[PDB]
């Protein structure tokens, strides 16, 4: 499956994409503005996700460091990124279908759409201002928007036990992008597609 990644931002950002235990393709690269980046995943890859990283330096050999997203100090991903994320998930050929949604439940970054290229399904997005409506208690430091798991840890937030509700924090989430995750138990928003279908990954889809 080919996914073209584009960069749509007015800043350089670097592409990651993995599936925990493994890079997808190159696994991470820079995209200045406007840039596409086209990667080939595995069929029946489960469990992959793409995601953007901002202000990062990397040396000669792809060793370094991003605010948002770093996947241990490398260009290249092979696993995933340290909150907070925006982050484009995906399972390919699993009984004939594809799977796709976005999810806000590692915090936001960078906004992002995320649709097939190919027939017979729609895309999802999560374009909204969130880091600048952020909460205070969630904002970030480094930039962006972190979700309450990664603030608080709790069980509540985290969803440990698999009993957990919406919550006051995953509500701004939900209210600001309905079509993405807001928290680990909120009614899914994922896409079913025809298997075997393309995909584009934008960031700041929208002016």
């Amino acid at each position: 499956a080919t996914f073209e990644i584009v960069n749509r931002c007015s800043y350089t950002v670097w592409a990651a994409a993995s599936k925990g235990d493994a890079a997808l393709d190159a696994g991470g690269r820079q995209l200045n503005s406007g840039e596409s980046w086209t990667i080939n995943v595995e069929p029946g890859t489960n469990g992959g996700k793409i995601w953007a990283r901002t202000d990062c330096y990397f040396d000669d050999s792809g060793s370094g460091i991003c605010k948002t997203g770093d996947c241990g100090g490398l260009l290249r991903c092979k696993r995933f990124g340290r909150p907070p994320t925006t982050l484009a998930e995906f399972s390919l050929n699993q009984y004939g279908k594809d799977y796709i949604d976005i999810s806000n439940i590692k915090g936001f970054n960078v906004p992002m759409d995320f649709s097939p290229t190919t027939r017979g399904c729609r895309g999802v997005r999560c374009a909204a201002d969130i880091v600048g409506q952020c909460p205070a208690k969630l904002k970030a430091p480094g930039g962006g928007c972190n979700d309450a798991c990664t603030v608080f840890q709790t069980s509540e937030y985290c969803c440990t036990t698999g009993k957990c509700g919406p919550t006051e924090y995953s509500r701004f989430f939900k209210r600001l992008c309905p079509d993405a995750f807001s928290y680990v138990l909120d009614k899914p928003t994922t896409v079913t597609c025809p298997g075997s279908s393309n995909y584009r990954v934008t960031f700041c889809p929208t002016a």
